[PDB]
């Protein structure tokens, strides 16, 4: 009843948003027929900002052209959830000396904006507009950047798919039957199709890296508190065991570094003193000195697809030819880190704070049985845990960690994560590494299957638990040779997560594959430096 | 559960006293052999000189690293006979003396360590029986960087049992006494550090802080101490009683005679060595331009926090430093943090005792309970229903005891997240209030003067001026300003307290007969801005004690 009314009123807001967008771009295109839209969109962000700084391209020109593309791609992707109205007034009042002057920036729905709903796919958050912009949006406006639209998220944001009962289902710009990723699926679909040159997204299980790999764009996940989490909307507040991180999303890695340099200014540390005043170290990013790179083709938990395995080896061979030393490195106790530390950290209360948002609301099929399993009693979760332990160890250990704990059990878990963080650093020091090469979950999965393939977060959620800066960059396209070899895929366990993932990665010719890059905590510039190296060797067209 | 007795704890303390006695014997044999070699070496001229002039004469070559070592080592031995602040002498330090890097910033500097800092082949007992007879395999990160910067760690300082008290007494190493007065407490939990530096045994030291453990002994003994942001320095290797507690942030910092030595210690620690060995700490360089800045500051201040009544000595110290800052050219604004009782009663007490002290009481199993902790142990051991029953009964009469006892109850993981979110919301609250008055720095009346023996554990509410900024994770420092006059101690009969419970009665009695004792002031800056905090601490020190600069 209430969920039905909230969905109907949200769709009216979306219709009004798209109608305002369409009438604004036609107003600009007819008044400015001299402007070339094709050369505008193909132009990289680094070439875009210098033409905006000099005055070759007006802030009005770059804004409504990208807005025109954003509205056109939304027809087949359904990624834009709300259009920000007062963006046209911000355009005229943009600071010239800002690093991102006249840059249209897409925002995830969790990023609160003045006079806009941060629904997150829930009914209780619908009809509650934010009365103030969040710190990271504030500094974008202070740095000249103009946020234009909000992007769609999956219900509750706790899934790497992208669908909600309020605004609908987001689709991959490359293939209709495929998921655009999540929970920044709206960001991936928009930037991947060329609707936005720059974007922002959150991450706690891989929410930046998933849609970036699925759509073929670059996304960075910084350390827990490298950027301001103030003003950000979520379902569970106070979860510190698994570190939540917000980061940039763009077409190329060079655009991510300029975004990070802009946000890491005086204005961020003034508006949020809780974030350490770490400036963007240009010296570390621009570095060309040979790196000692750790690598692994598989984490022995989730079997990589033929497209993933080929992408990891090709990057390795290109880096070896460049002069970088590649050393086989694998983190200790990975299944232990995912099953009881990562899953136990996110669900220490049994999901009781999480399920509070689902009271009197529809459940989206993209989540799957995620809600039905969490609603089970603590004794019923434990009973099925030791019963299915000899059958499938993955589902059993995950279900036991989704049980409610006490305050004593949380500290025991918090200390174990602190011990695990130091243990991997001990291995990082012993092997003497600068950066880490990791396969990224690819290619794009089918619609309503990511929620049923839980184990696939293994390559991403590990570095949320570790709180390591992780970033992804598209390196190759899925050749029909790789898609054919998906028939020999079986998995190490053969449980439901391996069965669904086998079917979901099929029929994926033309989809992009990315590779994950991991550096030591607080080293975002070093992570981006390696991301710059991987991109240059694999896709020389960019940069 | 079956009682194991105290027999295991008795033998552990017997072996702990021996390690203390043998240390002093090794210290005595070392300083006597040096004095026979150097008869014309001036000791009083060596000790009186500040660390800044000491490090300059060590870098130039005027004074040998051996000369400054054995002079301070002998002074540390002499003051220990009246203070009892040294637990153990680090045997492998004379080898480090010759191995100390000449180009290091702290070259040839004798540095005292708190027992929580783990040293290779040395016990970090913390006052507990189970922690003794358990030597550390390697030095901790912050001790490693001291050795890399040329500093020579030589002694472990005394701590109260479990470190959860601002007194300083343990059943294994004994009781620490204030170098200024015998009957007075030297502070805690870095009470050994305060007593050693305050008397002149150590020019520089390190200590932990989660409720004011750097700031308390600094004010009680009359020395400078800085508590930075929780994650500004490495916590790796630091031994504690409880692990996994992230609600209230644990912080570590420098302790010295003057403020200029604290900034040199922070600059030496903040180097490539620290960030490599512990990547969890952000690579923030020590901003010299901020510390050396002589620009006028917008300073917030308050005479009282409306929770714990300041002594006439505290009131006088706060006003005197406030007025002299105004004469310098600084603008002083009446500022008070919102909902202080909320931060202490339910956020700090609830954060530190989320499990009801269940992991904390694990260390006290079959071990002695030191009188300096008071009834803290007996209160924690009570069941959840008994803690709740007394909370409802004491609420109408004693509001402070009701909220503290209720927050010391075991809760679920759901309630911990709500609490941890309430802390970061409160952190954003005071930050928003900070901007509203557009402050640069904050001035707080630090708890003073020194309390009596075995009274700090019975006067819980006194941590109100210190634990507030552990909950807020604000870098706070302490600098001595003035001593107690005959008029200050005489006005203690007029002292009553804002609540009139047992905490105000004991604190009234504990601050009596305090003529001559030092009283300090607290300086608070915004998170991650401890270099700005020291800049203000330098301004306070220069205007109140110009002889230190
Ligand atoms: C975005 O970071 N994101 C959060 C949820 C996610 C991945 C997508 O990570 C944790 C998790 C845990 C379970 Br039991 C099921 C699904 C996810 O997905
Ligand atoms: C060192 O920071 N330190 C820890 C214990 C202390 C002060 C000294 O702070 C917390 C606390 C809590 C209670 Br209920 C009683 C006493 C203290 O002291």
């Amino acid at each position: 009843q209430k969920a039905r009314g909230a969905a109907t009123r949200a769709r009216q807001k979306q219709r009004a948003s798209l109608e305002t967008m369409d009438k604004a771009v036609q107003r600009f295109r007819l008044q400015n027929p001299d402007l070339d839209s094709e050369a505008l969109l193909t132009l990289p962000l680094l070439q875009l900002v210098q033409k905006l700084q000099s005055g070759e391209l007006s802030p009005e020109a770059v804004f409504f052209t990208y807005l025109g593309k954003a509205w056109e791609v939304n027809k087949g992707t359904n990624c834009v959830t709300s259009y920000l109205t007062d963006c046209e007034t911000q355009l005229s009042q943009a600071p010239r000396q800002g690093l991102l002057y006249g840059v249209p920036v897409s925002l995830k729905e969790c990023f609160s904006y003045k006079g806009h709903d941060s629904t997150l796919g829930l009914s209780l958050n619908e009809g509650m507009p934010s009365e103030s912009d969040c710190v990271v949006v504030q500094v974008l406006k202070l740095q000249g950047a103009v946020p234009f639209v909000h992007t769609n998220v999956p219900q509750s944001m706790l899934s790497f798919d992208c669908s909600n009962p309020l605004f609908g289902q987001t689709m991959n710009p490359w293939k209709s039957s495929k998921s655009p990723g999540g929970s920044s699926g709206g960001e991936g679909a928009l930037i991947g199709s060329g609707g936005s040159p720059l974007g922002l997204g959150t991450d706690i299980g891989g929410s930046i890296r998933f849609p970036s790999a699925f759509c073929g764009i670059c996304g960075l996940k910084p350390t827990g508190n490298r950027l301001s989490k103030s003003g950000l909307k979520g379902c569970v507040y106070g979860q510190t065991a698994v570190q939540l991180s917000l980061g940039p999303m763009a077409r190329d890695v060079e655009s991510l570094a300029l975004c990070l340099k802009a946000l890491l200014c005086e204005h961020l540390f003034t508006l949020d003193p809780t974030v350490p005043p770490l400036p963007f170290r240009e010296e570390v990013y621009r570095s060309s000195r040979p790196l000692r790179v750790g690598y692994y083709e598989t984490d022995n938990y989730t079997m990589p697809s033929p497209a993933m395995r080929r992408a990891l080896i090709e990057t390795k061979q290109r880096l070896e030819a460049a002069g970088h030393t590649l050393i086989p490195f694998l983190p200790n106790n990975i299944p232990y880190a995912l099953e009881v530390l990562s899953a136990g950290g996110l669900f220490s209360d049994g999901g009781r704070s999480f399920l509070q948002n689902f009271k009197g609301d529809f459940v989206d099929p993209c989540l799957g049985d995620l809600i039905l399993i969490l609603r089970l009693p603590s004794w019923f979760k434990r009973l099925l845990s030791l019963l299915l332990k000899p059958l499938f160890p993955r589902l059993a250990a995950f279900l036991n960690s989704m049980r409610p704990r006490s305050a004593e059990k949380l500290w025991k878990l918090q200390h174990e994560i602190e011990m695990y963080r130091q243990s991997v650093i001990a291995q990082w020091k012993a092997m003497n590494l600068d950066v880490l090469l990791t396969p990224m979950l690819g290619p794009a999965l089918d619609l309503n299957t990511p929620g049923r393939a839980t184990g696939a977060i293994s390559y991403t959620v590990l570095y949320n638990c570790l709180d390591f800066p992780a970033g992804v960059v598209p390196v190759t396209t899925v050749t029909a040779e790789d898609d054919a070899q998906m028939e020999l895929y079986k998995g190490y366990f053969g449980d439901i997560w391996d069965i669904i993932l086998k079917k979901a990665m099929k029929n994926s010719v033309g989809l992009p594959v990315a590779v994950q890059c991991v550096a030591l905590p607080w080293q975002e510039e070093l992570c981006l430096r390696f991301m710059r190296e991987v991109e240059q060797l694999m896709t020389p067209q960019k940069q």
